[PDB]
């Protein structure tokens, strides 16, 4: 009742905490691979940094669910998503939060892109039009939002609107369509993706 939900049954906070706890149990199987993948994009992070980075993707990849529309659709089977895609809104917050925490535009981009693509099956179109389709019904985050982020990541999205998210996502989808990297970009995003699920 009245909680920011991941699923009808589950609060998003509880769901995130379960994914994080589970990350601790497997991370040492994945950390080296992720570190060296980042290193093939000339991004240099030690093992503990890579861990923090992964925890943020874990915590934020479904933050888009705190959209009022998403929350409505979970509680009520009269309200429908209407093409709304939470991950685009997740990608937006992930990017700004990564940029703050690590001060590396490429890392924040790659993290946000992973989050923007966390629903495509592993080893994974991007027109401005489609962005507009997938954000059409976006009508802001829930009221508790700022507090929710604090609970999740420990600070304030105050300290760092719909059309702003549209602009960001379009700008993202483009710079991602354009890379020759493709086979590699798919492998790096593909690499960060596995641990998420
Ligand atoms: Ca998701
Ligand atoms: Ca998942």
């Amino acid at each position: 009742i009245m909680e920011v939900l991941a699923f009808k049954n589950q609060s998003l906070i509880d769901h995130v905490n379960d994914m994080v706890k589970y990350w601790e149990r497997i991370k040492y199987r994945y950390l080296k691979t992720i570190k060296r993948a980042l290193e093939a994009l000339n991004i240099k992070l030690d093992i503990e940094k890579v861990d923090e980075f992964m925890k943020i993707l874990i915590k934020l990849h479904d933050i888009g669910k705190a959209s009022k529309i998403y929350q409505r659709a979970i509680i009520n089977d009269q309200e429908k998503l209407m093409g709304f895609r939470h991950e685009l809104v997740s990608a937006y917050y992930t990017y700004h939060i990564l940029l703050k925490k690590f001060g590396d535009k490429n890392l924040a981009f790659i993290g946000a892109l992973t989050v923007m693509l966390h629903h495509e099956p592993i080893i994974m179109e991007l027109t401005a039009e489609v962005v507009l389709d997938k954000l059409k019904k976006f009508d802001g985050m829930i009221e508790d939002f700022e507090d929710l982020i604090k609970k999740l990541i420990g600070y304030s999205i105050g300290d760092i609107n719909k059309d702003d998210i549209i602009r960001f996502v379009i700008e993202m989808s483009v710079r991602a369509r354009h890379t020759p990297n493709s086979e590699k970009l798919r492998f790096i995003v593909g690499t960060l993706l596995l641990p998420l699920v």
